[PDB]
């Protein structure tokens, strides 16, 4: 249909509409600031790889194989999106109206909302399109389904990762993003929600963590 | 798009399109046998159900709740295809070309051929529809892949299960699926195969073997 870049796009815009219902509980700042840094992890794959400029990604069929790659993997974090919306929908038709209610970060403590507007500040200062398709907002309602797109989102950057020589620009990247926050009680969360799904914000977090402890 | 019974049928026959490739070796046999199995699952759910004659599955929106769900939960086993689909045509991307090489049937041993095609018969015989989409043939590359859709199309199939009252029905369709098949090893093939995907299929076979044992 659309190119990578514009296929790419569409990708980070999704976590813009996915909203956490009432059963997440406790978690829900937690389980938030997880899919803020599966967010940030992707769009930080696509700055290091120059998606809006590098002409290979501008095409509909790319002869590249990398670009294939990142092309397939793009289309099936959109699946996810999709698959998740329909169990979602799916919750809905037969919940208790109680359970329909989202959270929003207000619902957050200070220090996990200066975080989850830090990160998603990061991620939309890298956001070129205007022109994203439409989408409606849903639901997650369990916390199976959010580790399924938060660990699937890892892997698939993993690979996209692995297809292109990026690596250490990645771990740069991951650096800048946290030169701001100074603060170790914020560092130190950003260290444990990284866990498993953001190794390169995490080595920055604790190398950050350490450098005061001196 | 289609109605309910139109989105059914188009998923009993994308099983008919998934091949095993290479890498699957001597499990290339009890893999196909899995597959048939949660094939043959899907199917006798359908035929539970009078997918063909219920006229509330022969709308594009049904009102009904049930209906809904099945609507829901058949679009996500399409959305599983397609998911697989994409990460083997990207295995193939990246492959050695002798990894492309696909098993058929001929590579059985006699006994699981013969359940092979009886799996197959049984479920052919409940697909009614010339108007089926058009597809083409895709090939699986490793154990995980197999067990994600083996495992969720089982959950799934719990599902539709859940939403109509059906478990009585469904006990007995399998055991009807069952009773040609006379010689203890080849039931015994299907008690184990069934194993964590059709519990219903499972107890008959069970059933059977203890029948010829007295």
């Amino acid at each position: 249909a659309l190119n990578v870049a514009g296929l790419f796009n569409n990708c980070v815009d999704c976590f813009e509409y996915v909203q956490l219902g009432r059963p997440f509980g406790r978690d829900y700042e937690r389980c938030q600031l997880r899919l803020d840094i599966a967010k940030a992890r992707l769009s930080r794959w696509g700055e290091a790889v120059k998606i809006n400029d590098d002409p290979r990604f501008h095409s509909d069929a790319p002869t590249d194989k990398s670009v294939q790659l990142a092309k397939s993997i793009v289309e099936e974090i959109l699946l996810l999106f999709e698959s998740a919306q329909k169990t979602s929908k799916r919750y809905e038709l037969v919940a208790d109206q109680q359970d329909l209610v989202v959270f929003e970060d207000k619902d957050m403590k200070p220090i996990g909302r200066a975080l989850h507007r830090r990160l998603n500040d990061l991620v939309s200062r890298r956001q070129k399109q205007t022109s994203l398709a439409k989408k409606t907002a849903w639901a997650l309602y369990d916390g199976k389904s959010l580790e399924k797109i938060v660990d699937q989102v890892a892997r698939f950057v993993d690979e996209l990762e692995k297809a292109f020589p990026i690596e250490a620009v990645c771990h740069k990247l991951a650096e800048i993003e946290i030169e701001e926050v100074e603060d170790e009680a914020s560092l130190t969360i950003l260290k444990d929600a990284a866990g498993g799904i953001d190794a390169a914000m995490s080595d920055a977090a604790a190398q950050k963590i350490d450098a005061i402890v001196g």
